[PDB]
């Protein structure tokens, strides 16, 4: 009768034996190159240009469009989590700031410069990160100073760009994430930096890697996803020209980029960024059950750190620095 | 008054100018390390023993429990969609085959071999990958035969697993995935085959990287989702005990390790798994809208070919024959 | 007799403990001898004694000699930086599943090549007492 | 009764038996990637401003602030002693000699410049390393010339210290290690030299690495501690620039870095430098008599040269000279 049949062995390698390193729940750490702390968590912020204002986005989000007078209740108790970073998003809300230069971009009184006046006096602690491109704050709303009907006007955008950069660095501000991908922006924005005499003080937080997916809402220059060369270039270019840190974002659809990254930029501290397309696709998913929220939160964030990223810009920053906290 | 100040420029540096390889829609074709054709496809099936079974499963999916009389019909199409492989999961559903050997596993008269008898007959043209594990045939229904009351008894299991994988490769049967990760089941499933002197037609198509998540059902030796270096470790020793291929999975959560894999088994085809996790929790992202379904698909199914790998099992294989005939 | 190291005895025995230990309900295993192959056998005597996937072998792959032990057998020389090495690549190959280096402090060094070699396993540092006091 | 347990062996693998390189006290010296002599020690000298000088410092030291006539006794034993090189330190005392930018630096008639001419001359052997920063001679004390009651004005402080370093350069002396660490100040130190016209005679040997430690006095641009990538790129820099050897401190905290200055700079002589902290920590860990000294001492310092280090700059430079002539 069919009999469970049974091979004939050879003693066991000692070269076959890992699964004891990693047997106890604690050896599961001690395997992790990395273990995921509060202070690596960089948390975005939206700060919109009516100043009560605390507007609530949307796609699967529990994020908004927060006021100038809104920020020291909403960034209070976050902080007293301990939070230690934010990236700023501005948001110019009025009737006629738009236009062909993202002139309103720099300016004094605005979302983003009247934030981090409000930061660095409320929050002292904090670190801000600024992102810098001109798409909001214009009127085609591309990111970019842009020519005759047609395709972005590179060294215009460059030198607009990088005014921008250093008004920021000028006004306050720590850090700044250029976002645009126009080709040497960073070049630039390092040598207004220099000239500006602000070189020593600001860190500068490249994109260096930003591609092009459904990731960023459904449905000008950027990386295609199949291309593993350009990205490639793309990261040695901006460490080249100045970069002190890098951006991969995508990240979970793109951990073999910010493998790649890791390698080829080790020694500038590498961040993950969790776009809020994957954002409101874990939560999508975690309602309708197809996994537990809390469970795959840190899988996908500690496929990060595994994956070669310090640091970690994600909207799941609000959920972490309560669960961190937490042993059994 | 607020007016847009453009820093003073240099001129453009030529190697800071990448954006002309990218620019045409053709040149990010030409960028990708490797296109997505449908001979990479490789279509899952889980063969129950009820002969006339075609039973759907589900948290977001659009996957059966097929029986062997219904397979000419499911099967069909798709092969003249093109189709050249499937991995073969038997599902035993009668009251008494379970047991503390998994026994009814190589049985001439199962789902598996009764499935593996019926395609290299009616469809001689497909590829046959049986995956071999005790997990579905014990009444534990652990991946492997156990101790007293505790922990997986390696050099039984193993003389166990040996046996199965040979006798599908018996039966008539292309290729062998184990997914057990009880160490140096390798070596031996070779071995095995060798004095079954099969060694010479059998595709040894390893599982070196199966790690552990909320993405295979909702909530035995199995990997660290932090540790990378037991992976580069457990390749590295899979690719010397004689597998042929390798898994990595599951996939879009783990593109760094896929990378690693590449790099590491530069010289085997590496394989990309898609599991039931991602892809059920890609159609539940698409309906609440976060994405468009075939949009996600390609973006996240390309990170697979980028990223390191050469084919690919997933559940989206209905849809991508169709699609990869597409043009506009 | 009257003299030095019987290795393969010495071995024999410590292995034995080494499971005894692991038997006992120890998670980890660090042997401190520095006798040659002292791994490959601790390793496989957890293997028939059936212990391999349980227990962690710590080993000390990097002991050497100095002052900083107790003021003032088988042991590294701390100019030998290539010894440490290939001590440390031998300790790796026979089934060590992470690795010590001692002391520390005054051997970062050795404990960069550590790393590099022993990419894949977690490496330990050890603050010998001479250090700490 | 319990009974000695002795497990059942193996042969022993050839592979496991390293030990006989290693069992004589000769094969000791012969695994050695370099052995210590006295052309390796270089001294450190205090040269006060007040001829008589010869003022006992401290925390633990032996060392002094000694002056230009009293120079003739303390130098003229060490060097009958073997002793090779100094490493001047000009301490000015008079009353009214600091200031915004360290004007007195390159003073022709200061401790240092009146110290080098002095040895060139009575004790021609000797190699003369100068120290060049703005610290010491500053009102503020900060090292560089500083702007609006903050932070270090860079071009200005480079201009300021490159002419220093001249100066030294045209005295007649045959080194200098700039020890500030504001960016750039190699590159503009060796094009100095150059349009100086003095490229070829001077080597500059550059502290690429001086990290930020309580070892320099119990308790301006400094690398930190952790940062283990600046220190990378901040030797990268400083080889390019033209630096002809390098400096890493503190030595016996970071032979790890010491590790990666011997990679990276392969090419460039590696110099170790014991700071005054280890130093005295040593002292201080003898008397309680924690270790003995003598024996502490050579391990320390054979800790450099496995380390990756052919030079070493310490005051236990007295100390070594009569022990490097010992045998038994
Ligand atoms: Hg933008
Ligand atoms: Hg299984
Ligand atoms: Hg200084």
């Amino acid at each position: 009768m069919h009999t469970a049949e049974f091979l004939e062995t050879e003693p066991t390698e000692i070269s076959s034996v890992l699964a004891g390193g990693y047997n106890h729940p604690l050896l599961r750490q001690w395997q992790s190159e990395r273990q995921l702390t509060k202070n690596m968590l960089i948390f975005p912020l939206f700060i919109s240009d009516n100043p009560d204002d605390f507007t609530e986005i949307d796609s699967l989000p529990n994020i908004n469009r927060i006021g100038v007078n809104r920020l020291k209740d909403y960034l209070k108790p976050l902080v007293a989590k301990g939070l230690r970073s934010v990236i700023l998003f501005g948001v110019p809300l009025i009737p006629g700031t738009k236009d062909p230069v993202g002139t309103a971009a720099d300016d004094p009184a605005g979302p983003v410069i009247q934030g981090i006046k409000f930061i660095r006096e409320y929050f002292p602690e904090l670190y801000i990160i600024c992102d810098v491109c001109l798409c909001e704050y214009t009127s085609h709303g591309h990111c970019g100073v842009l020519y005759d009907d047609g395709t972005i006007n590179r060294e215009r955008s460059v030198s607009r760009l990088a005014a921008v950069a250093v008004n920021y660095a000028k006004a306050g501000a720590h850090c700044v994430a250029p976002s645009d991908m126009i080709d040497g922006r960073i070049r630039d924005i390092k040598r207004g930096l220099i000239n500006a005499n602000l070189a020593h003080k600001t860190f500068v937080l490249s994109y260096a890697a930003k591609f092009s997916g459904n990731l960023y809402g459904p449905f000008c220059y950027q990386l295609p996803p199949a291309g593993r060369g350009l990205a490639r270039r793309a990261l040695e270019r901006d460490m080249s020209e100045g970069a002190d840190g890098i951006i991969v974002k995508p990240s979970t659809f793109y951990l073999d980029i910010m493998r790649d990254a890791s390698e080829i930029c080790k020694d500038l501290p590498i961040c993950a960024y969790h776009v809020s397309g994957e954002y409101a696709m874990l939560h999508a998913a975690a309602e309708k059950g197809v996994v537990d929220l809390k469970t795959i939160a840190f899988e996908s964030h500690q496929g990060f750190l595994r994956a070669g990223a310090r640091l970690i810009i994600t909207y799941l920053a609000p959920e972490f620095l309560d669960w961190l906290d937490e042993e059994n």
